[PDB]
C-alpha cells in the first residue's frame, strides 16, 4: 500500500550497464529504469562520449519520471 514514490525509494540498489544514462546538473548520473530515476554511487565508469555508463549500485533517489 505505497505512493509510486515510495515504491520507488524502496527498490533495491541495481549492479549493472546503461545506455540513455543522462548527466546531473551536480555531475550526478542518471538512468530511468522500469519507472523509477536511480542515480550512479561508488565506482562510476563511462563512455567519454555517449550514454553508457558502468556503476556497481544504482541508487532509486525516489524521483518517478517521466522521460
Ligand atoms: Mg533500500
Amino acid at each position: 500500500e505505497q505512493t509510486p514514490e515510495e515504491i520507488c525509494e524502496a527498490k533495491p540498489p541495481i549492479d549493472g550497464v546503461f545506455n540513455n544514462v543522462f548527466k546531473g546538473d551536480e555531475g550526478g548520473f542518471y538512468i530511468n529504469y522500469n519507472g523509477c530515476e536511480y542515480e550512479a554511487t561508488g565506482v562510476t565508469v563511462c563512455q567519454n562520449d555517449g550514454t553508457v555508463c558502468s556503476s556497481s549500485a544504482w541508487k532509486p533517489t525516489g524521483y518517478v519520471p517521466e522521460s
